[PDB]
């Protein structure tokens, strides 16, 4: 088959980096009247990405012609298409041509992905072209493609470069809303903003206190969204919050922001849906039915994690110590729900085995079936029982990326208990903080900005306190 032949010869070109043979074989196929499918086009886009930048080489600038033709042909793009299209646009380094690709996708009814907007946005950011960056941003907005931190930080940086205090403000609110805690680089960038001449010079001496007060009630708390307040130089300090969310520097008590229980039942349904896709339906169903018949619970334990975190092998001591300590902080002394592999319940010291059976008899242990991923079980139990989740799982794994970066991090902060162990004292339960670890804007315009960290028990979390000295 002549379509199946072109595949064999194109498969050779990508595994050699042979761009000129692919551009010859593309033209030969058009001579032969051979129609190119998804796979043919994706391989040519990838192969063209290997060319670098005298004037444009015929690998890159031909790559966009192949892209434009693929769209005209109405060959539906898959995820490899968007990726290769993006890395072609990255290697070219022409932001205006990157953005032209996205416009073509829009005109032909194709949803662009986040990585499609990157080369454009980041290109216009490097060149200091704020108006083009903002066009790209508005196009993302209308396409319903949600920016993550890198895109937001570029918009912030370009807004700082063009003295656009209004856009800095709006982008800072978008970081709060979407990201919550900022990477090191963004954090440094926000510090720079607050120390800058433009920030010193933008503000108001007098504003309507009630209009602010109503906005605070309106937004859920911890921000108002009405613009910069106060005047004069900002006092900008790197500081920390104490255990109660009091700023060490200015003594403001940070706010604790509620979760809307409607978002929670939505999240619960999404977990069920995501889990049923990956587990054997009847296994996850069986767990749901068992859970409806048991409880109430004050806490759910990731049994594998409590047995294995900081251990060379499974410590029943550590699991048992953790069960006992959760029971002890339960106002009515409920046993926590231990989720553990059936593999692990069957361990080899008889009194430990009998305790695992007693917890199961007490309605406080569920042995997950062989093949299952425990994570879905302990997630679904904690969410549905509206209780604490005791786990030190870092949650890097692909699974957790499916849960989203808005609701689930907020839920996690309110529900997650982690264990820490010292020589001196043994095992400690680290409880959810009595405040929200998020960018906050106070009623008089004081800002607290949390840096993001891998582990906030290992490393003490840096915050920025930006307060008007007048
Ligand atoms: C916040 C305010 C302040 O005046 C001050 C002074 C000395 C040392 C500090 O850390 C701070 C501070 O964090
Ligand atoms: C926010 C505020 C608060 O006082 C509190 C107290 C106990 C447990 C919590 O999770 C919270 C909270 O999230
Ligand atoms: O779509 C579903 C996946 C798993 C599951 O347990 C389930 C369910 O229990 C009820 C309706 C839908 C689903
Ligand atoms: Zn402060």
């Amino acid at each position: 088959s002549p379509e199946a032949l072109l595949k064999q010869k194109l498969d050779m070109c990508s595994k050699k980096g042979d761009v000129l043979e692919a551009l010859r074989l593309y033209d030969e196929a058009r001579r032969n009247g051979v129609q190119l499918s998804q796979y043919h086009y994706n391989v040519l886009l990838y192969v063209c990405s290997l060319a670098e930048a005298s004037s444009p080489n015929p690998g890159l600038s031909r790559g966009f012609d192949i892209f434009k033709q693929m769209i005209v042909d109405k060959v539906v793009p898959n995820e490899a298409t968007f990726t290769n299209g993006a890395r072609l646009a990255v290697a070219k380094d022409d932001p205006e041509m990157a953005f032209d690709m996205v416009k073509q996708m829009k005109a032909f009814g194709i949803q662009p992905r986040l990585r499609s907007y990157g080369p454009a946005l980041f290109g216009f950011c490097r060149k200091g072209d704020a108006d083009k960056a903002y066009e790209v941003d508005a196009h993302m907005v209308e396409s319903e493609v949600v920016p993550e931190e890198p895109e937001l930080a570029a918009l912030l940086k370009v807004s700082m470069d063009t003295k656009n205090a209004d856009k800095v403000y709006k982008t800072l609110q978008r970081l709060r809303d979407l990201v919550r805690q900022v990477s090191k680089s963004t954090f440094d960038m926000i510090e720079e903003w607050f120390k800058s001449e433009v920030a010193t010079k933008t503000g108001v001496k007098k504003w309507d206190v009630k209009k602010i007060r109503d906005a605070v009630v309106s937004g859920g708390g911890g921000w108002h969204g009405q613009g910069w307040l106060g005047t004069g130089k900002w006092n900008v300090k790197r500081t920390e919050m104490d255990e109660n969310g009091v700023c060490k520097c200015c003594k403001e008590k940070l706010v604790c922001i509620d979760i809307n229980p409607v978002e929670t039942e939505t999240f619960a349904a999404s977990l069920t849906r995501l889990a049923c896709e990956r587990e054997v339906k009847a296994n996850f169903n069986q767990f749901q039915e068992w859970l409806e018949r048991h409880g109430p619970f004050d806490a759910v334990i990731d049994g594998a994690n409590m047995g294995l975190v900081n251990q060379r092998s499974f410590s029943f001591f550590q699991l048992n110590n953790t069960v006992q300590r959760c029971q002890q902080i339960s106002p009515s002394k409920r046993l926590p729900l231990v989720i553990l592999h059936k593999s692990r319940v069957n361990a080899t010291y008889p009194k430990n085995r009998a305790l695992l059976e007693k917890w199961k008899n007490a309605g406080a242990l569920y042995a997950t079936p062989p093949g299952s991923n425990d994570d879905w079980y302990w997630l679904y139990a904690a969410v549905s029982c509206k209780c604490l989740l005791v786990t030190n799982d870092e949650m890097r794994d692909h699974l957790f990326q499916l849960l989203g970066n808005s609701f689930f991090p907020r839920w996690k902060e309110k529900h997650q208990v982690r264990i820490s162990v010292t020589r001196e004292d043994g095992l400690k339960l680290n409880m959810p903080p009595p405040y929200s670890i998020v960018i906050q804007e106070s009623e008089d315009g004081t800002w607290h900005v949390p840096m993001s960290v891998e582990d906030d028990l290992q490393t003490s979390r840096q915050w920025l306190c930006a307060k008007r000295s007048k």
